[PDB]
């Protein structure tokens, strides 16, 4: 119910770690009043241009997430308020998961992928819980706290202006009528897998975003991962139905990732 405020002595910024649209995100310490401890974590900026009813979407999906949570979706800590709107979560240390993927191409394992393919899909699954629809996931927006534990963050959504996309990430009804659901989610998350089984290839490289919706139609995709067995291709491609109640459920993403990570050499074939 409550939510935790911090003061501005208990945090510290040592460096920039990047920044968007809505603020600028610093790493930093924090030191709670009262306890000899210090905590490593990430603290968000909001823009001070921005106006009050833009912002507010921003704080209230973080009040959804407020009792136990996941594990594999990102925890608000709590918030302080300066002149600026401060949030506050803990470190991931090893940063987002494509820039790892990439720079971790030679000594990846089949095991590390298909668990990384599992945690987001429990992650996912708990967001649906809540009811919170992301509208942005990608390899981008999930976070490594280590090579065995990641973390979806950057949640979604639309600027609102007084007035004074991720178009090959988004499925086809996303593009021509911007309806953004669980399901839209599903389809995302193909791309995201599709991210990590090419070691981050970018996805329709070369192809303007212009041409993507007539090529979905006609019933062109993603290619199958050098790596990937069919039987994992298989699930990327019914993530990617026109038809959006024949998409895969996130639970039964889980199930069946749970299941290839059991035996992931079957599956995926790594050269080492
Ligand atoms: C990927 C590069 C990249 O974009 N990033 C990696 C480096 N940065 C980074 N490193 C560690 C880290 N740890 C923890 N948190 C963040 N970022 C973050 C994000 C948000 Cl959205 C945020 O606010 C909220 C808001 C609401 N909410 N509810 C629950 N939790 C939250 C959090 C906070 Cl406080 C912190 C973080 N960031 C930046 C990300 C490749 N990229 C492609 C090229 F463009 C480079």
């Amino acid at each position: 119910a409550l939510l935790r405020i911090l003061k501005e002595t208990e945090l510290r910024k040592v460096k920039v770690l990047g920044s968007g649209a809505f603020g600028t995100v610093y790493k930093g310490i924090w030191i709670p009043d009262g306890e000899n401890v210090k905590i490593p974590v990430a603290i968000k900026v909001l823009r001070e241009n921005t106006s009050p009813k833009a912002n507010k979407e921003i704080l209230d999906e973080a009040y959804v997430m407020a009792g136990v949570g996941s594990p594999y979706v990102s925890r608000l800590l709590g918030i302080c308020l300066t002149s600026t709107v401060q949030l506050v979560t803990q470190l991931m240390p090893y940063g987002c998961l494509l820039d790892h993927v990439r720079e971790n191409r030679g000594r990846l394992g089949s095991q590390d992928l298909l668990n990384w393919c599992m945690q987001i899909a429990k992650g996912m699954s708990y967001l649906e819980d809540v009811r919170l629809v992301h509208r942005d996931l990608a390899a981008r927006n999930v976070l490594v706290k280590s090579p065995n534990h990641v973390k979806i963050t950057d949640f979604g959504l639309a600027r609102l202006l007084d007035i004074d996309v991720p178009i090959k990430w988004m499925a086809l009804e996303s593009i021509l009528r911007r309806r953004f659901t669980h399901q839209s989610d599903v389809w995302s998350y193909g791309v995201t897998v599709w991210e990590l089984m090419t070691f981050g290839a970018k996805p329709y490289d070369g192809i303007p975003a212009r041409e993507i919706p007539d090529l979905l139609e006609k019933g062109e995709r993603l290619p199958q991962p050098p790596i990937c067995t069919i039987d994992v291709y298989m699930i990327m491609v019914k993530c990617w139905m026109i038809d959006s109640e024949c998409r895969p459920r996130f639970r039964e993403l889980v199930s069946e990732f749970s299941r290839m990570a059991r035996d992931p050499q079957r599956f995926v074939v790594i050269q080492n």
